[PDB]
């Protein structure tokens, strides 16, 4: 699978029939239809002990991986019951600044979207957690092109070293607090992984406030390659799934 005309999102259902399921992601967030939910408990992003390990080009994005062998960086509160551990983050982005996000807001596409992936510790490991409807919590943060994000530049500066599929580099001591906007106001809905295997195991938490990154920062994302070393060059751009039917779901606002 991939994002090309021959292997992209419109093909995924043949190998992953859940692609046409009842709780697929991403979705369009209609700001007028989302309802404030006063019952949402406060959201808790506890990243002060986060331990990053490595950055990897997996052929569809780059992932920054964390040590999740104890409760260091965790997400709690909001719509969540219990404790979700940070395991990785990655982005989705466009070939052009007018596209790249997976979620949309009143059909507005952002230049990119950050996904901070967490798993429910009650299931003991990530592989078990993805088999549960409440297994994962993904924090989604929109990127718009404007002012540079200083907390992103350490990621930007290592991308030259992982240009092609299967390349990795040590990425210790990275603080994911520097990727957050000021406000933690969010929307939330039940959904899925946005890449195969498209498992319906995600509580999505999408922040309303985007972060600003510079044109030069997102230009460097678009210099990555989908391909392996020594294969024909395919720029890693437009690695986003389009919005999926909402079906029988309600998007809740924290604000
Ligand atoms: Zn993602």
């Amino acid at each position: 699978w991939g994002y090309g005309k021959h292997n992209g999102p419109e093909h995924w259902h043949k190998d992953f029939p859940i692609a046409k399921g009842e709780r697929q992601s991403p979705v369009d967030i209609d700001t007028h239809t989302a309802k404030y939910d006063p019952s949402l408990k406060p959201l808790s992003v506890s990243y002060d002990q986060a331990t990053s390990l490595r950055i990897l080009n997996n052929g569809h994005a780059f992932n920054v991986e964390f040590d999740d062998s104890q409760d260091k960086a965790v997400l709690k509160g909001g719509p969540l019951d219990g404790t979700y551990r940070l395991i990785q983050f990655h982005f989705h982005w466009g070939s052009l600044d007018g596209q790249g996000s997976e979620h949309t807001v009143d059909k507005k596409k952002y230049a990119a979207e950050l996904h901070l992936v967490h798993w429910n510790t009650k299931y003991g490991d990530f592989g078990k957690a993805v088999q549960q409807p409440d297994g994962l919590a993904v924090l989604g943060i929109f990127l718009k092109v404007g002012s540079a994000k200083p907390g992103l530049q350490k990621v930007v500066d290592v991308l030259d070293s992982i240009k092609t599929k299967g390349k990795s580099a040590d990425f210790t001591n990275f603080d994911p607090r520097g990727l957050l906007p000021e406000s933690l106001d969010y929307w939330t809905y039940p959904g899925s992984l946005t890449t195969p295997p498209l498992l319906e195991c995600v509580t999505w938490i999408v922040l309303k406030e985007p972060i600003s990154v510079s044109s030069e920062q997102v230009l460097k994302f678009r210099k990555l390659n989908f391909n392996g070393e020594g294969e024909p060059e395919e720029l890693m751009v437009d690695n986003w799934r389009p919005a999926q039917p909402l079906k029988n779901r309600q998007i809740k606002a924290s604000f």
